[PDB]
């Protein structure tokens, strides 16, 4: 994490702490940014590192914000995840290790990757004016 664990517990909503710090998943189809179509950048809620640009976002129908690639190779950390009786690849913020979601091999071209990401893990910075909203 970029801030102290004390600052996070006091500034994060219960859902945002659960997702980013406790490896939780926000309920499917409830994320604030699920159907956002505005131009801008999705940053890590915790440390504000850029993670995904709006141009890579698409409507997968899977339950959560979906992107086909991150802004850079080093932006994301990949971990084997056996939670929930499944075998998946967990994605975390490469800078602060906040939990983001998972990556799947069923995405569109060119990557063929679906980056499944909790709205609660993201801060969206609007390309029109720099206005920021927490997911
Ligand atoms: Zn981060």
């Amino acid at each position: 994490n970029k801030p102290s664990a004390e600052e996070l517990k006091k500034n994060l909503s219960e859902m945002q702490f659960y997702v980013t710090q406790n490896h939780g998943t926000e309920p499917p189809f409830t994320g604030r940014l699920l159907h956002n179509k505005r131009d801008g950048v999705y940053h890590c809620l915790i440390c504000d590192a850029p993670l995904f640009h709006s141009q890579t976002k698409y409507d997968s129908g899977c339950g959560w914000p979906s992107f086909y690639e991150p802004v850079s190779e080093e932006s994301i950390r990949y971990i084997k995840d056996l939670s929930h009786g499944m075998q998946r690849i967990e994605i975390r913020c490469g800078n602060c290790d906040a939990h983001l979601g998972h990556v799947f091999p069923d995405g569109p071209q060119p990557t063929g990757e679906r980056y499944c990401v909790n709205s609660a893990s993201l801060r969206f910075t609007d390309g029109e004016n720099g206005e920021e909203i927490n997911g």
